[PDB]
């Protein structure tokens, strides 16, 4: 066998930490111009065994669990914020049976409702903006995200008992995905690590509440919850209160940040891009009603342009920019063998702005969709979502989440930026937010 072409680090331990957290995107960008696509890296004490191009990822795309191991790369991070016996607490049978018993949830029949609930949630919340000023997208987009998936997901229930004070809750739980968790143990009481466990306490507490309340409703109401309590293992075995909690609280955090930005990202192309916003909204005034009635998933597939607009957006800025791998058998990519212990990797971002097949890569076009490009040319160069075995089970969720705030939030206002300041990528965040968001939005005639 032999070793994938690897980097040279100055530094013996440390390796290219500082590099990576200045500009990822970019450090990977060269290296991969540098020492071919799986360019190997040395990052406090582990080697990241990157792998760009579709070729490459491949592997990573089409791995089995036994293979690359997820668990053994997420499950000190997850497990403590999400739960026990769940996510990726659970052995990969177990976790491939929670995951369709969540994706069983999410189906045509619940989106039809959560189209209407996310409109009238976003039409609620979008009256505090006024008809015109500046204000910060992120912010705004991730509340109002949290109320439309807490509605949605948990159900009246919990929605209705969602105050800022749980909103904060939220927060600080997605506050446990941050450097310490990776660099730091779980053995040290840093009161980032006390605040995480405390919020996950509490939230698991006020999940119960909620599931013995609905558990002793009488009357019957089809949702998430109602979905998974009915649905039992493959086995027989009913699923736990305490299993339901972690799978929800599981749903909801991993859409909340990932839908934000991404949210954010299209707002901020689509104000730079006037005439393509103008396009969208006329869309929005042709095919949904000249009289614009509320939105329903029957015309939500008729919004191909801001479909597009969307896979454009998640193209040039996806929220999970890297889907690391555990590797525990020798594997063999582009005829470099991986030995087992290397963090295999994987890049959803450089693999969609690489100038070997998408045309100008930090153009912000979406009608390359239009005609022939990567995104159905090639098996894994466009993969937001990932592709192949492992892939978000609530990528239709999102794609009714987004479109139908999005499709609201155009009827309503005219976004327009401010001072022709496209704002930049905060890396400091593990999921890549705009810098400092602010429009500057009219309401629209
Ligand atoms: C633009 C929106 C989103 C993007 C780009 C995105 C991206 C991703 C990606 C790339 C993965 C794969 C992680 C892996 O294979 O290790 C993933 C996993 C996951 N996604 Fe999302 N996500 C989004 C929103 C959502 C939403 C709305 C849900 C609603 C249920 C959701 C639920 C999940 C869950 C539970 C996982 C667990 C890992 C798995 O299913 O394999 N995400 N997401
Ligand atoms: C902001 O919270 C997130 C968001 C998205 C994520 O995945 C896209 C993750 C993550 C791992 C992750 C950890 C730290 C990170 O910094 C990160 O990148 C943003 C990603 C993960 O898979 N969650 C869901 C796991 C799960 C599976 C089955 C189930 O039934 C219930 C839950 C964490």
């Amino acid at each position: 066998g032999k070793l994938p072409p690897y980097i040279f680090s100055p530094i013996p331990f440390l390796g290219h930490a500082i590099a990576f957290g200045k500009s990822p995107i970019e450090f990977l960008e060269n290296a991969y111009e540098k020492y071919g696509p799986v360019f190997s890296f040395t990052m406090v004490g582990k080697t990241f065994t990157y792998l760009l191009g579709s070729d490459a990822a491949a592997l990573l795309f089409n791995s089995k669990n036994e293979d690359l191991n997820a668990e053994d790369v997420y499950s000190r991070l997850t497990t403590p914020v999400f739960g026990k016996g769940v996510a990726y607490d659970v052995p990969n049978p177990v976790f491939l049976e929670q995951k369709k018993m969540l994706k069983s949830g999410l189906n045509i029949a619940h989106f039809k409702q959560h189209v209407s609930i996310i409109e009238k949630e976003t039409k609620e919340y979008f009256e505090s903006w006024g008809e015109s000023g500046e204000k910060n997208v992120f912010e705004a987009l991730s509340e109002l995200i949290i109320l439309t998936a807490s509605h949605c997901l948990h159900g009246k229930e919990i929605r209705s008992q969602l105050n800022e004070k749980v909103a904060q809750l939220y927060a600080d739980l997605d506050g446990g995905f941050s450097h310490a968790a990776w660099l730091l143990p779980g053995w040290l009481p840093l009161p980032s690590f006390r605040r995480r466990d405390r919020a996950h306490r509490e939230i698991k507490d006020i999940f119960y509440k909620a599931i013995q309340k609905r558990r002793q409703s009488q009357e019957k109401i089809d949702d998430i919850l109602q979905t998974l309590l009915d649905a039992t293992y493959k086995d027989g075995r009913p699923l736990t209160d305490d299993e339901v909690a972690g799978m929800l609280i599981g749903l909801l955090l991993a859409g909340q940040h990932t839908s934000s930005t991404t949210s954010a990202w299209m707002g901020f192309f689509l104000a730079r891009d006037k005439t393509l916003q103008k396009k969208c909204y006329l869309e929005q005034k042709t095919v949904c009603g000249e009289n614009l009635p509320p939105l329903t998933y029957d015309q939500l597939k008729d919004l191909n342009l801001l479909d597009r607009c969307i896979k454009e957006t998640l193209r040039l800025r996806p929220p999970i920019m890297i889907m690391m791998r555990m590797a525990r058998t020798p594997q063999t990519v582009a005829g470099y063998t991986i030995p087992p212990g290397h963090q295999v990797c994987v890049s959803p971002t450089v693999n969609q702005r690489l100038k070997d097949s998408w045309v100008e890569r930090l153009d912000f076009n979406p009608d390359r969709y239009l005609q022939d490009n990567p995104a159905s040319g090639e098996k894994f160069a466009y993969v937001p979502f990932g592709a192949g075995r492992h892939r978000c089970i609530g990528e239709n969720f999102a794609y009714v989440q987004i479109k139908t705030i999005w499709s609201t939030m155009l009827r309503l206002y005219e976004f327009d930026l401010i001072d022709g300041y496209f704002p930049t990528v905060n890396y400091t965040t593990m999921i890549h937010t705009p810098e400092n968001p602010v429009i500057r939005y009219k309401r629209r005639s």
